[PDB]
């Protein structure tokens, strides 16, 4: 248990230290790319960057940059890939990179305005009647359907590579409800979520890794990953006690910068770790009384 050293933290009010040593000990990598002049417009946050070693790359001759980073967790074996929320310019590199990496799901945990700024450009269509075309990557979008929930939506779509015509459905899981900066309201409410992006089918090996983000695809994009993979490597070995949650998000940030902003986003992702436990060891109808308690309707 985890939760023994959950409430040791707790009892001895020390998150904030145990984060700043994750952020000590975390790794540090050139962005060369990244901080390139020709790159200044493509990055939302001057001081959020891509690694070189794990940044994803468009397939294009003409400037292959965007702000994406692959998260490979090796003995887990899923990948995701985080990014920032896409920018007035990059929406078409969005896309272009969800295509040419065979994403089978986005998931976006940010709202396009948040505390007065735009933290995200409108980089899907809002109405079925009205699709988007990418000039430069020569892609169209097509909102298919949604289905809208209380804090959550789930929308369809349809993305077709204009030169070939291939059309491809995509799923995205849009969580509303959770502050930049902030937590979820509580370990129920992100599960149920996390559980219907699993129940997608949009994490399998069968598909490109899940992408990821928020506005700078590193606070709450961290909270998520780290909450997942943690689960799955716990399911796989089907033993909680050997999930080392500092050491798992320690591996994350060889990746990717900044997974995880505050130490109460730390302390929530242990919080959903050891509910979602409960679950991955047998006890599925807590999944259940995740729906009830998170009020996914009205
Ligand atoms: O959508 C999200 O959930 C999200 O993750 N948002 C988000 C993340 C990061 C920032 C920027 C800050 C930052 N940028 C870093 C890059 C890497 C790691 C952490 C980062 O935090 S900062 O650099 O501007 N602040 C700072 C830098 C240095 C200091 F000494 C004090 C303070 C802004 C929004």
């Amino acid at each position: 248990e985890m939760e023994k050293e959950f409430e040791q933290i707790d009892k001895s009010g020390s998150w904030a230290a145990i984060y700043q040593d994750i952020r000590h000990e975390a790794s540090d990598f050139p962005c060369r790319v990244a901080k390139l002049p020709k790159n200044k417009n493509r990055n939302r946050y001057r001081d959020v960057s891509p690694f070189d070693h794990s940044r994803i790359k468009l397939h294009q001759e003409d400037n292959d940059y965007i702000n994406a980073s692959l998260i490979k967790m090796e003995e887990a074996q899923r990948s995701y890939i985080l990014t920032q929320g896409p920018l007035p310019n990059t929406c078409g590199h969005f896309w272009e990179m969800v295509w040419e990496q065979k994403s089978r799901g986005v998931v976006m945990l940010n709202r396009v305005m948040e505390k007065g700024s735009l933290k995200c450009a409108q980089y899907w269509p809002q109405k079925e009647e009205k699709e988007m075309i990418f000039e430069d990557t020569n892609l169209k979008l097509t909102l298919i359907s949604e289905d809208i929930k209380s804090y959550y939506t789930v929308r369809q779509l349809e993305l077709e590579n204009l030169t070939t015509q291939e059309t491809r459905e995509i799923l995205h899981f849009h969580y509303t409800t959770w502050p930049d900066f902030g937590v979820p309201e509580s370990p129920a409410s992100f599960l149920n979520f996390l559980f219907k992006v699993r129940e997608s089918g949009s994490l399998s090996p069968e598909h490109g890794p899940v992408v990821v983000h928020c506005s700078a695809g590193i606070g709450r994009s961290g909270t998520f990953c780290l909450a997942d993979t943690c689960l799955l490597l716990m399911d796989k070995r089907k033993d909680p006690s050997s999930v080392d949650i500092k050491k798992v998000l320690l591996e994350m940030r060889k990746f990717r910068m900044g997974l995880i902003q505050t130490a109460d986003q730390l302390r929530f992702s242990y919080l959903a770790v050891i509910e979602g436990a409960k679950f991955i060891m047998g006890d599925s109808s807590v999944q259940d009384q995740w729906k009830e308690l998170s009020h996914e309707d009205l």
